[PDB]
Protein backbone atom coordinates (compact mmCIF):
# COMPACT_ATOMS: atom_id res chain seq x y z
CA UNK A 1 0.00 0.00 0.00
CA UNK A 2 2.49 3.04 0.59
CA UNK A 3 5.95 2.74 -1.54
CA UNK A 4 9.29 5.26 -1.07
CA UNK A 5 10.31 6.82 -4.93
CA UNK A 6 13.63 7.98 -4.20
CA UNK A 7 14.07 10.69 -7.21
CA UNK A 8 17.22 11.11 -9.38
CA UNK A 9 20.08 11.24 -7.21
CA UNK A 10 22.77 10.87 -9.69
CA UNK A 11 26.20 11.98 -10.05
CA UNK A 12 25.66 14.56 -12.43
CA UNK A 13 22.99 16.21 -9.80
CA UNK A 14 25.33 16.23 -7.22
CA UNK A 15 28.90 17.64 -6.08
CA UNK A 16 31.09 17.62 -9.34
CA UNK A 17 28.19 16.71 -11.69
CA UNK A 18 27.78 19.16 -14.84
CA UNK A 19 24.19 19.98 -13.41
CA UNK A 20 25.87 19.89 -9.17
CA UNK A 21 22.86 20.56 -6.55
CA UNK A 22 24.77 21.68 -3.45
CA UNK A 23 23.31 19.20 -0.90
CA UNK A 24 23.47 16.43 -2.85
CA UNK A 25 26.14 14.17 -1.40
CA UNK A 26 24.86 14.75 1.96
CA UNK A 27 21.85 14.02 0.75
CA UNK A 28 22.75 10.60 -0.77
CA UNK A 29 23.80 9.61 2.01
CA UNK A 30 21.19 11.04 4.98
CA UNK A 31 18.68 8.88 2.38
CA UNK A 32 20.72 5.73 3.32
CA UNK A 33 20.19 4.98 7.05
CA UNK A 34 16.83 6.34 6.66
CA UNK A 35 15.92 3.39 4.92
CA UNK A 36 17.80 1.80 7.76
CA UNK A 37 15.83 3.51 10.96
CA UNK A 38 12.50 3.68 9.51
CA UNK A 39 11.25 2.21 6.98
CA UNK A 40 7.53 1.28 7.44
CA UNK A 41 7.55 0.83 2.92
CA UNK A 42 5.74 -1.59 1.50
CA UNK A 43 7.92 -0.78 -1.77
CA UNK A 44 10.99 1.53 -2.51
CA UNK A 45 11.75 2.23 -6.59
CA UNK A 46 14.56 4.60 -7.69
CA UNK A 47 14.11 7.08 -10.97
CA UNK A 48 17.06 7.98 -13.21
CA UNK A 49 17.16 10.73 -15.74
CA UNK A 50 18.98 8.72 -19.04
CA UNK A 51 19.88 10.07 -22.15
CA UNK A 52 20.65 8.55 -25.14
CA UNK A 53 20.09 11.11 -27.88
CA UNK A 54 17.78 13.98 -26.53
CA UNK A 55 17.98 16.53 -29.43
CA UNK A 56 17.30 20.18 -27.83
CA UNK A 57 17.30 19.27 -24.42
CA UNK A 58 21.10 19.56 -24.79
CA UNK A 59 23.34 22.67 -26.00
CA UNK A 60 26.59 24.19 -26.04
CA UNK A 61 25.02 27.18 -25.19
CA UNK A 62 22.22 26.43 -22.40
CA UNK A 63 19.71 28.60 -20.64
CA UNK A 64 19.17 26.02 -17.72
CA UNK A 65 14.90 26.43 -18.32
CA UNK A 66 14.70 24.34 -21.61
CA UNK A 67 18.10 23.41 -22.93
CA UNK A 68 21.24 21.97 -20.21
CA UNK A 69 24.55 20.73 -20.43
CA UNK A 70 25.10 17.12 -21.68
CA UNK A 71 23.86 15.00 -17.98
CA UNK A 72 23.38 11.65 -17.49
CA UNK A 73 24.47 10.59 -20.29
CA UNK A 74 23.96 6.53 -21.36
CA UNK A 75 27.54 4.95 -20.43
CA UNK A 76 28.97 7.72 -18.20
CA UNK A 77 29.69 7.99 -14.49
CA UNK A 78 27.35 11.07 -14.31
CA UNK A 79 24.00 8.74 -15.21
CA UNK A 80 24.94 6.54 -12.27
CA UNK A 81 23.59 5.92 -8.88
CA UNK A 82 26.13 8.47 -6.28
CA UNK A 83 28.08 6.18 -4.33
CA UNK A 84 26.66 6.84 -1.01
CA UNK A 85 23.04 5.71 -0.73
CA UNK A 86 22.87 1.76 -0.50
CA UNK A 87 21.02 0.39 -3.25
CA UNK A 88 20.40 -2.58 -1.50
CA UNK A 89 16.57 -2.12 -0.83
CA UNK A 90 15.57 -0.94 -4.11
CA UNK A 91 13.07 -2.57 -6.00
CA UNK A 92 12.95 -1.67 -9.26
CA UNK A 93 14.88 1.90 -11.92
CA UNK A 94 12.75 3.45 -13.69
CA UNK A 95 14.61 5.24 -16.85
CA UNK A 96 13.23 8.21 -18.65
CA UNK A 97 14.26 10.72 -21.33
CA UNK A 98 16.30 8.10 -23.47
CA UNK A 99 14.88 10.36 -26.74
CA UNK A 100 13.92 13.18 -25.42
CA UNK A 101 13.80 16.10 -22.34
CA UNK A 102 11.53 14.23 -19.04
CA UNK A 103 10.01 16.22 -16.60
CA UNK A 104 8.43 13.48 -14.31
CA UNK A 105 9.44 10.73 -13.18
CA UNK A 106 6.31 9.45 -13.96
CA UNK A 107 7.36 9.50 -17.41
CA UNK A 108 10.16 6.71 -16.62
CA UNK A 109 9.87 3.06 -17.06
CA UNK A 110 11.67 0.48 -16.04
CA UNK A 111 14.14 -2.41 -17.84
CA UNK A 112 10.71 -4.74 -19.17
CA UNK A 113 8.06 -2.80 -21.01
CA UNK A 114 6.99 -0.75 -17.35
CA UNK A 115 5.67 2.63 -16.74
CA UNK A 116 5.79 3.74 -12.92
CA UNK A 117 2.80 3.70 -11.90
CA UNK A 118 1.50 0.57 -13.86
CA UNK A 119 4.53 -1.00 -11.59
CA UNK A 120 2.44 0.79 -8.27
CA UNK A 121 -0.74 -0.06 -9.02
CA UNK A 122 0.19 -3.79 -9.63
CA UNK A 123 1.10 -3.92 -6.53
CA UNK A 124 -1.83 -2.43 -4.38
CA UNK A 125 0.00 0.64 -4.04
CA UNK A 126 -2.26 3.58 -3.70
CA UNK A 127 -0.09 5.97 -1.29
CA UNK A 128 3.96 7.46 -2.21
CA UNK A 129 6.00 9.34 -0.46
CA UNK A 130 8.87 11.44 -2.64
CA UNK A 131 12.48 12.13 -2.10
CA UNK A 132 15.35 13.09 -4.21
CA UNK A 133 16.98 15.82 -6.50
CA UNK A 134 15.79 18.58 -6.97
CA UNK A 135 13.01 20.00 -4.72
CA UNK A 136 11.93 22.79 -7.31
CA UNK A 137 12.36 20.30 -10.37
CA UNK A 138 11.64 16.73 -10.65
CA UNK A 139 10.86 16.28 -6.93
CA UNK A 140 7.85 18.74 -7.64
CA UNK A 141 6.47 17.49 -10.92
CA UNK A 142 6.97 13.74 -9.40
CA UNK A 143 4.78 14.68 -6.32
CA UNK A 144 2.12 16.71 -8.62
CA UNK A 145 1.90 14.05 -10.90
CA UNK A 146 1.41 11.40 -8.05
CA UNK A 147 -1.72 13.44 -7.12
CA UNK A 148 -2.73 13.79 -11.02
CA UNK A 149 -2.76 9.97 -11.16
CA UNK A 150 -4.91 9.39 -8.05
CA UNK A 151 -2.27 8.58 -5.30
CA UNK A 152 -2.23 9.98 -1.91
CA UNK A 153 1.03 11.81 -1.79
CA UNK A 154 3.97 13.42 0.32
CA UNK A 155 7.20 15.05 -0.01
CA UNK A 156 9.56 14.56 3.06
CA UNK A 157 11.05 18.03 2.55
CA UNK A 158 14.19 17.40 4.59
CA UNK A 159 15.20 14.73 2.26
CA UNK A 160 15.15 16.72 -1.04
CA UNK A 161 18.15 19.43 -1.89
CA UNK A 162 16.88 22.28 -3.98
CA UNK A 163 18.82 24.63 -6.28
CA UNK A 164 17.46 27.84 -4.75
CA UNK A 165 15.93 29.21 -1.76
CA UNK A 166 13.60 31.63 -4.13
CA UNK A 167 12.67 28.88 -6.73
CA UNK A 168 12.42 26.48 -3.71
CA UNK A 169 10.07 28.39 -1.97
CA UNK A 170 7.67 28.66 -4.84
CA UNK A 171 8.09 25.07 -5.62
CA UNK A 172 6.91 24.05 -1.53
CA UNK A 173 3.81 26.42 -2.29
CA UNK A 174 2.50 25.23 -5.69
CA UNK A 175 2.92 21.77 -4.21
CA UNK A 176 0.26 22.42 -1.02
CA UNK A 177 -1.95 24.06 -3.78
CA UNK A 178 -1.98 20.95 -6.05
CA UNK A 179 -2.46 19.28 -2.53
CA UNK A 180 0.80 17.43 -1.54
CA UNK A 181 1.24 17.03 2.16
CA UNK A 182 4.83 18.76 3.14
CA UNK A 183 6.14 16.86 6.42
CA UNK A 184 9.85 15.70 7.89
CA UNK A 185 10.39 12.14 7.72
FE1 LIG B 1 17.63 15.62 -18.49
Amino acid sequence: MRALIIVDVQNDFCEGGSLAVTGGAALARAISDYLAEAADYHHVVATKDFHIDPGDHFSGTPDYSSSWPPHCVSGTPGADFHPSLDTSAIEAVFYKGAYTGAYSGFEGVDENGTPLLNWLRQRGVDEVDVVGIATDHCVRQTAEDAVRNGLATRVLVDLTAGVSADTTVAALEEMRTASVELVCS
